[PDB]
């Protein structure tokens, strides 16, 4: 099975390709965030919205690779390794549990149509050259 | 952030540990009943179900779990190690994604309430004395 | 004071005195039962059932007996006796309290009349002699002769 | 499971806390005044109340408790270690169930909210710092 997570939302993984690695916030701001906006939801036993179970499974996610790094690491003995491994771990799960969240709490603070159009304005303001580039960003915003 | 994700289902961690840690068929079997089953609604851009959300997270969520074992895995040179370690990871993670996974497949193949109510019944069933408790072990069946 | 725990349900302890030992779970598998069946409603604080005020008692006085006995185990200092107030109240208290917590769950899942009507057939059942009574028991279940569920 | 004995009725473990452990009755006289004031009451088969309930099923497994008390101590080796054990079941197990028996009973005689504000009174007369303290201790009564 060939699964895209956001194929049933309406992104793809080369929608979000848009943004660079450098753009989501960290794991710790991104959960930071949900706890903050939607705790209440989360631990609700309603199924609030596709994007909540979503989030849901992803925090859990989260909790599982941390808990099996963390272990691995405890019984490792060698620290240069240990860099190298959680070095590892940040790039490849690390980023891709970033988009994750990001997409999933900027979808239910904004809106997903909302996200999506930021996907691409955001992909043009990056595409377009720096000397042609306007120094204000496109942001998600509520405000004016 | 203490999310329980068989709660939105009507289920709990406390239910899925009342029945025994070796009734749950193993990953790759539960993994090849939905790719066999429900391939084309896990890979189609709907949300057909809260179930088949679940389903894709856990999917993708193995998937990573494995990555990350078999890039330490071929990173590493100890074969008792290797032992250990797939042990541990079996052991825990392995069975919370056979649990999960029972419980989404047969959610999507039985009913919901059909799967709790042999959660409830295949338990008691188990800690019943055996001359006192009928004789076949409780099963889902889709053949009236 | 010659208090029946039963009675006030209708039952007796010798209406429950016929169900051998072999007959109850253990008290961790009963206890296991009502965590993973109804404790949602013993830990609520609203009045359930008669049967939820008897069953959260058992349950606390269970666990106060068993604090009783690891302290008293701890302090000892024979493995024969350790053995020998294990097996005491694993006959005495242990039963007891299987009796309990079995009557107070399956009056909760099958229902009052249909536990009391099951105790009557397994009277008749056990008292026969084993040469006149049919091998299999009468049997409690939430499932049918197939043990199939669709 | 966290079971709270109290919480169906109204109180908790934290609330009957106010009270001290040298104020509740002895176990004997606790099992005298439910005796004599509901004797027919705890015999009967009847669900008289929750309160009713709980009183039988205490009653009972208190006496399962201090049988299993007896026999541990009939087959004790010395007095020592024999008053060591009564004084372990008395400070625990007698003082839990002398708890449930003041609070059941006196739930039965005067009223479940009665004995919740008797407990909130009695909370606030023995923070009160003794020269502020009454002398006239809260007490529950009917007349």
């Amino acid at each position: 099975m060939d699964i895209d997570p956001y194929k049933e939302f309406g992104a793809t993984v080369e929608l979000l390709s848009f943004l660079p690695s450098d753009f989501f916030p960290s794991v710790r701001d991104l959960l930071d965030t949900a706890s903050a906006l939607y705790r209440e939801a989360l631990e609700s036993p309603e199924h609030c919205s596709p994007h909540h179970t979503a989030l849901r499974q992803a925090i859990l996610c989260w909790g599982e690779l941390m808990t099996l790094a963390t272990w691995v690491g405890v019984n490792l003995e060698d620290p240069a390794s240990r860099d190298l491994v959680v070095s590892y771990v940040n790039t490849n799960m690390g980023l891709k549990f970033r988009q994750l969240l990001w997409f999933h709490i900027s979808c239910l603070t904004f809106g997903r149509e909302t996200v999506i159009e930021y996907l691409v304005s955001f992909g043009v303001w990056i595409r377009t050259p720096p000397a042609y580039r306007p120094p204000n960003a496109p942001i998600l915003s509520t405000l004016p």
